[PDB]
């Protein structure tokens, strides 16, 4: 198919059915890096991304479009064709609903034995009938994984937003798709990989589990953005808006309690000489401690905490609302956002390609398409005439 | 150097330079798919990761430990001529500190000229002089890429947990690093990523992002971990413990609605026949939707509504807090927790690998390394000698 050549992936062939964030997320990050991607849609039900008005036009950019019935007669048959000339396939469903509608590991491999299977589920493509087959989404993913646990507030829990483990178990598809990929370059051999979105997410939330499993406690939620474990650490009100600071290190420390009016703790039993994290559980003045820091920043603009704790070498930042980022000095230049042509000729803004590869770019170099937009060109491409493309059309196994 | 041949990235050597999670996370997740991995740290003290009692041994695994000083003197050269025979270099560290210190990419590139080079920065390798040389931490890089701001309640927002950020700039540099690997087996030439985390949080929050960008509004945070925009999706409470579930598809919606006393909303200008998805705040029913909602699940148990939405097809789970996962059926029959032995002899449990490599799967062959317990091996594997060895030693340049 007719496309510019750039990227890592340049020449490398990926499809993927699926719908929403997860499966097409793992899908159109190949062709943010310069793969040819072809995302699958149903004929008559397109995919309900497509009801967003923006997002869409960053999620689904430098994709073709293909609208093909999948599972029946010509239309089964076009796509195990296309499949012949597919790297990398990459679908979400409910457990291993593929080979349910016939559409095996072992017959895609009859196709392509090189083919290198993707499969995206909320619970795997085996386990219990109880739970394999269920439908997921990202919060069923936070939920089940344990992750959704622990974000929140002390007394209230809440999923991690927006929709978080979609973009997780997306991510590791394209991780373990390309490590696959790379496998097959030696052996001639394609593979099968179970992602399920609760795996993922489980070792995500690690840092404080491994405690639980190993004997410990697990850690508590958050109280108002402020780390449960390190004192001095998260979110923080200034008088004019919020910052988050990281209080790391002997001197850091020293400086920032001189400041806020508890030099007398420092050199204590409680806060030894070189102290460089103030652990709160275990440390009596913790509680102390948030309430100076609370005073002392609340009385500060965040232009003058920022000056002063650049002088302290304290890590902070203001917490950006979204009108602040395209006028930011970092994000200008670096082009962080960019704006691009949608495929009915709009301008449109969001995201540059990330992240930045030196040598081989990635671009934007096509808007979102439309529904069975490249039907023809792809059918054709995979030796279809125009008349067994009207007759599948015809039929409503194709749309055009 | 000495280790069994198993999963996808056999036979890749991959090395790391950095401490705590981002970068060390990029490169052990090759090692959970085969690859060979080195971790360096420094010579007179160590990983600060070190200092957690239990999460380093699963953030450790199956890795090799290098300890020298990479930047001065016979230890720059060690480390060079290490580059010689290594795939891919993962560093983190504060914007383009390497090529500060003396090792540019065209430094690494005179030993490798296939070297993919990945860099891990908070705010990119280039930009401003005000930004480009912070420190990097997730907090941080939450709040500068608006992903804070949309986590959180209504009126306070708060980081996503537990170090989200730095999972996902991880996990990114793997992707792009095999990428870049994929262009390298192509076209023999290295690659440099410049992998800033504060871009891959924009990207990760961009689902209502868009909608500012392009003339609409931000969307609200989440009231008690309710969608912002979607009725009945989220969190809920049952008589006896919080669920979460996704009010999505046609018959999914009448049938709830049925159930719940609003079968009369059905099939009318505000709520037509085929409905897929409730739009709060568009749909002039949307608080009414939370009222039934709220008041049927609070007189029905979680297994009740579990039963019921398996019925319906309504993508439901229990929120679970971290004891009920190892007990869990579905976590039982895919083994998702597992058990291994550190390297003094204690049993550990934790995460098994994920995803599943149905050919070549992963495996735990090690556990965490001690602080430069493979240095004279890898010195001695790359041309050293005894003597040469015991020099480095002596001037503080290596740790055995
Ligand atoms: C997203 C999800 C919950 C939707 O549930 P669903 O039951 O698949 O609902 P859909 O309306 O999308 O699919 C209905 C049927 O059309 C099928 N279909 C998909 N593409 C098709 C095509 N091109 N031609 C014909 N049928 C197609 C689906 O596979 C499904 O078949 P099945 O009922 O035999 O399993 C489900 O795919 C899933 O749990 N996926 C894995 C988790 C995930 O990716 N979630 C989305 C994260 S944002």
């Amino acid at each position: 198919l007719p496309m510019p050549k750039f990227g890592p992936l340049a020449g490398l062939r990926v499809v993927f059915s699926g719908i929403e964030i997860a499966g097409p997320f793992a899908g159109q990050m190949f062709a943010e890096w310069g793969a040819e991607v072809i995302w699958i849609e149903n004929v008559a039900w397109a995919d309900t991304i497509r009801v967003q008005p923006n997002y869409p036009q960053l999620s689904r950019r430098n994709l073709h479009a293909l609208s093909l019935n999948i599972f029946k007669d010509e239309g089964r048959e076009a796509f195990l064709k296309l499949m012949e000339t597919t790297d990398i396939f990459i679908e979400a469903s409910k457990g291993p609903a593929f080979a349910r509608r016939g559409i095996t590991d072992e017959v895609l491999w009859q196709h392509n034995p090189k083919l290198v299977i993707a499969h995206l589920s909320g619970f795997g493509q085996y386990g219990t009938e109880e739970y394999t087959n269920l439908p997921a989404y990202n919060t069923i993913a936070q939920a089940f994984s344990g992750y959704l646990i622990q974000n929140g507030d002390v007394d209230q829990p809440m999923p991690a937003f927006p929709y978080t483990a979609d973009y997780f178990s997306g991510l590791t598809a394209t991780t373990a798709a390309l490590a696959a990929l790379h496998k097959v370059r030696e052996t001639g051999k394609g593979e099968s990989i179970d992602i399920a979105m609760y795996e993922v997410m489980l070792r995500m939330g690690q840092y404080f589990m491994m405690d639980y499993f190993n004997g410990g406690e697990m850690c508590p939620r958050m109280s108002k953005g402020k780390d449960p474990y390190y004192a001095g650490c998260g979110l923080y009100k200034c008088a004019d808006g919020y910052i988050v600071m990281e209080l790391v290190g002997i001197t850091q420390i020293e400086e920032c309690f001189k400041d806020i009016g508890l030099a007398h703790l420092l050199g204590t039993p409680e806060i030894p000489e070189g102290t460089q994290l103030i652990h709160r559980i275990e440390c009596p003045y913790g509680p102390l401690v948030e309430e100076k820091l609370d005073a002392w920043l609340a009385t500060h603009t965040i232009a003058e905490v920022k000056e002063r704790f650049a002088e302290l070498n304290i890590a902070c930042a203001k917490v950006l609302t979204v009108p602040e980022l395209e006028s930011n000095p970092q994000y200008v230049a670096r082009e962080s956002i960019t704006q691009w042509q949608t495929m009915d000729g709009r301008t449109c803004k969001g995201p540059n390609i990330m992240p930045k590869f030196k040598n081989n770019p990635g671009q934007i170099w096509r808007g979102m398409p439309s529904h069975g937009m490249d039907t023809a060109a792809i059918l054709k491409n995979i030796g279809y005439s125009e008349n067994d493309i009207q007759e599948l059309v015809s039929k409503g196994l194709a749309k055009v």
